[PDB]
């Protein structure tokens, strides 16, 4: 019995009753679990790249569950034994694959207190390519046309859409200084109240400037930025990864600002629709306060509560680094 | 194979390859899900008083990893497809036995559109007697005294410690609209950014005044109390249940002001602390706002999106009055 994303469309169309029966058959769970092993050592020991593209199509799809709001037909069925299942096991997949690339030195050098930890974490972060990488410092400035634009929008849809909640999972049982800094972040993600201002609301207009619609996505979306978006959920959604987290979201947040102003400045350049820079061009300045109170709220009383987090939020943001250099290099790649 | 709640502790105290051989076990896995149906037989076909009680106490302990901040001993441990096969077991009956009490005419009744369906939902709950209870009616204003007010406090704790993190569970994936309502309630239980003025804060304050500490709790909180923490969790955390949460809580915030009035005067007339009736004095006027809020805001523009969902909505309601009406009755003859 193979697995793929087919099969796991296949399991959400099930009635509740069938998943009754599927979540009380341990022989069929088994078989499943089997499968998803199987799966993974396909996409990261053999590295075949139709598995791994596979892989992540099936996580996307459970994520899908676990960030949008259940359809009518979806309500009584009880998908959490065996989607929860096979998520654990392509994660820790994909998680352990991450790994493979950080080196123990990489993440127990640093200084066991919050001030020097936020320093030395941003060193960390100058020093891999990812904090300046030639899509966003070359390939934008000079090269970038409205089709360009359009397919990079595409990418992007793996993380932007979805921050808000990304967010408020993370700050689930954090301790208050680093809640309260989650907690305005998200917040100022909700517009601060104002419809108009809702991040994810101004993230589509820029979508819609630029015929970034479903379709176009669903064949452009790169396997990169599938594991981008994928490891972001998979991050947010379990406490254990907590303080990966916020290494991965604070780097997310330090570089935005660097990132949009060239997309900004490359959009106006081109003569792109105003109405879509709008988004970009807000979190130029609101993510250079993100960055200095994530540092200073989330990252610094964490390490300063128990120094033994620092070394999880350097894996996390390492992670985050790691998988946007793939992400960018392949981005880059493709549009020659 | 038997499982309580020694047991669940145990398997939390395994490290991550302990875990790891376990979720590779598809027969231990099989045992446990085999124990927790045994388990479930006797809290609820049976309705052995000391089952029930187990039953959410292994409940409430694997609800404690999803909603506190994850000890760093912890952060390898996949706990996800053991704690969630045990959760989706010990749920579905929880949840079978309140829909047991549940009848499809009190359900189906209601008008199809969204103002009027808050009018209906509001008759509904006015004819519960959760909603004009006597343990706030008539035992609070005549007889409470502070040893009173320290055991039902004892009880608040299955609910209050945790109402920032149930609106963050539950606005995850919600349309604009009720997202914004819920994302604006979120930000209040957050003090609006001022870290005194949090909830959880001031709800903590007000156990300190009457030194409800946590083995006071852990001797005294009542297996109802348990039930309701419990409903409260199992509802916020899935993404299907969200219709569910979105009467279970719309309830809830409808019926603080009443509530909390009854508790503040009260308080104040037996010269209790001040400081404590700071978080009850709050709610009194904000969640007037918060309840007319959710019905404007989240309950109406769900049923007229979707008039199905009124269904849902209705169960979660009766859900929240039945299980608050146990857990009062029972907190009522414990105090004599
Ligand atoms: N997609 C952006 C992050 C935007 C964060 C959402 N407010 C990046 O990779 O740089
Ligand atoms: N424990 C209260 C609900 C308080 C809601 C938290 N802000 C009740 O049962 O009425
Ligand atoms: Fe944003
Ligand atoms: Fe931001
Ligand atoms: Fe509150
Ligand atoms: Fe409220």
């Amino acid at each position: 019995f193979k697995i793929d994303r087919s099969v796991v469309e296949e399991f959400l169309a099930l009635d509740p009753d069938a998943w009754e029966r599927l979540n009380a058959d341990y022989t069929a769970r088994r078989r499943i679990g089997e499968a998803c092993r199987a799966l993974s050592r396909h996409a990261f020991v053999e590295e075949d790249p139709s598995a791994l593209e596979e892989l992540h199509d099936v996580l996307a799809l459970i994520y899908q569950q676990d960030f949008s709001g259940a359809p009518v037909e979806l309500l009584g069925c009880e998908t959490q034994p065996v989607l929860r299942d096979i998520a654990a096991i392509l994660e820790g997949a994909v998680l352990a694959a991450e790994l493979d690339s950080i080196s123990e030195e990489q993440i127990s050098a640093y200084p066991r207190s919050g001030k020097e930890y936020v320093h030395w974490l941003k060193r960390v972060i100058g020093e891999h390519p990812a904090a300046g990488h030639p899509f966003y410092r070359d390939f934008v400035p000079t090269r970038a046309t409205e089709g360009d634009f359009r397919f990079y929008l595409a990418q992007e849809t793996n993380l932007d859409p979805k921050f808000d909640d990304i967010l408020a999972f993370m700050q689930i049982g954090a301790a208050p200084d680093e809640k309260m800094e989650i907690a305005g972040n998200y917040w100022d993600e909700m517009g601060n109240g104002k419809p108009a201002e809702v991040h994810t609301a101004m993230f589509a207009h820029a979508l819609d400037a630029l015929d970034v619609n479903d379709d176009y996505i669903r064949r452009n979306l790169l396997p990169e930025a599938k594991a981008s978006g994928n490891l972001a959920s998979c991050l947010a959604i379990s406490r254990r990864h907590y303080y990966k987290s916020v290494g991965f979201f604070g780097v997310t947040e330090y570089l935005v600002p660097r990132r949009f102003k060239l997309v900004v400045d490359r959009w106006a350049d081109i003569g792109l629709p105003r109405e879509g820079i709008a988004y970009h061009d807000a979190h130029i300045s609101i993510d250079a306060v993100h960055a200095s109170g994530w540092f200073k709220n989330v990252i610094a009383p964490a390490v300063d509560r128990d120094p033994r987090v620092g070394r999880e939020i350097a894996v996390g943001a390492l992670i985050r680094l790691n998988s946007s250099q793939r992400y960018l290099d392949s981005l880059l790649m493709h549009l020659h």
